[PDB]
């Protein structure tokens, strides 16, 4: 089937740096058992971060890499750090098929997951990637893409990518909070939201937390 | 003005191990002064290996992370890739105007360079990336961008590429050699060529690498 996130709530870490970051995850570490880790920290504190994260939190970690080049290279790239850990990476559409084969090929052959990234929240999403996205997301489904990522700051976006993708596949939303996206709405159509900046920059990060689950009980 | 590329060649190191990237590079030191570092061998070593380059080699670093996230993180990529020494970043068009302005607030601030990638090389580019490039590429003019990349594999949109970024933009082209671009025909519009595989995958790294400046003199 696909992968089971706790609460239905993804953790987006974006600190960047390691005492922070697994200073606030740790007081959060009761609501979630996913975490999306980014390039900010990454390249801030190393690729180990990702294995520390996984040992100390006992958690599935989905890096948020928007893998976005050329077959060869995103195929290093999806090796290097499915070796540091990674349990899932997300990649970009836009560069085409053969640019997402590359990654779904390392995914298969190491037993990890591929999420495709189909449209992005940001205002400049309009640009180009809105009019390509339900394209990208039928590209997924063609090659047999289980897990997606979408837009909570365009509901019905979002709704049409579940209908494309169908029911089966699985779907995570970024967005939610600091980009104006809402929990509830969002999740009528992904099967777990993305949190970052709303619970990490948060006076009270266990609380935000806990306040975000209590809007979805 | 705009920066100087020796020999208008500039290697892209991809080898993943930090001994062979630091062998390969020093055989071809006498040929180069501009060094392209991407993810595959970042990921693999660290981001210490781009400060460890300028220092061993004098060389300036341009790092090809495809920088494609919403424009806070690609704030943060860009700060942290600075932070470590980088001359420059590559920095995709796609995800919009907003997403390309947090890259040059950045490089600004820190007296750094972004270099836009208006297309790429591989056939996948054909699907989404080739109808937005002409777009994408004016809106770099229209924000002041002065460094662009552009595929060596079509040198007849390497050349629209031109004509749109006028004769002031520095524009430099990856896909030369293993990829089927040519030197020659790829510096008739591009300031500089980007080789790759065909230098550090021969059997004499510096023999592939002095014929490619032969063969463009
Ligand atoms: O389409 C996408 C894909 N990923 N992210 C990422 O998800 C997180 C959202 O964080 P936020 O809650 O602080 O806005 C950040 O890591 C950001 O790079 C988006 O915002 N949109
Ligand atoms: O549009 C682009 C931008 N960057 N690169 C990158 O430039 C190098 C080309 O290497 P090659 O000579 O081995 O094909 C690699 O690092 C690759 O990720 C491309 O191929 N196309």
């Amino acid at each position: 089937d696909v992968m089971d996130v706790m609460n239905r709530l993804i953790l987006a870490m974006d600190l960047m740096n390691r005492d922070d970051a697994l200073r606030v995850t740790g007081e959060v570490r009761e609501y979630i058992d996913t975490v999306k880790i980014g390039y900010p920290l990454v390249l801030s504190e190393g690729m180990d971060i990702i294995a520390e994260f996984r040992k100390r939190f006992g958690c599935r970690i989905i890096a948020d890499f928007k893998v976005a080049d050329i077959p060869e290279t995103n195929e290093k790239i999806c090796r290097a750090t499915f070796k540091a850990g990674a349990d899932a990476i997300i990649v970009h559409g836009f560069p085409g098929a053969d640019s997402v084969r590359a990654c779904l090929n390392v995914a298969e052959e190491m037993g990890r997951e591929v999420f495709l990234l189909t449209e992005m929240p940001h205002p400049g999403a309009e640009m180009f990637i809105q009019g390509a996205a339900d394209e990208i997301a039928r590209m997924g489904v063609d090659l047999g893409v289980k897990n997606y990522v979408g837009p909570s700051t365009r509901p019905e976006r979002l709704s049409r990518l579940r209908e494309i993708i169908g029911q089966d596949s699985f779907l995570i939303s970024p967005g939610v909070g600091a980009q104006g996206g809402d929990p509830g709405e969002t999740l009528r159509f992904a099967d777990a939201i993305i949190v970052g900046r709303s619970i990490y920059l948060a006076d009270n990060p266990a609380a935000a937390a806990a306040g975000i689950i209590e809007s979805i009980k």
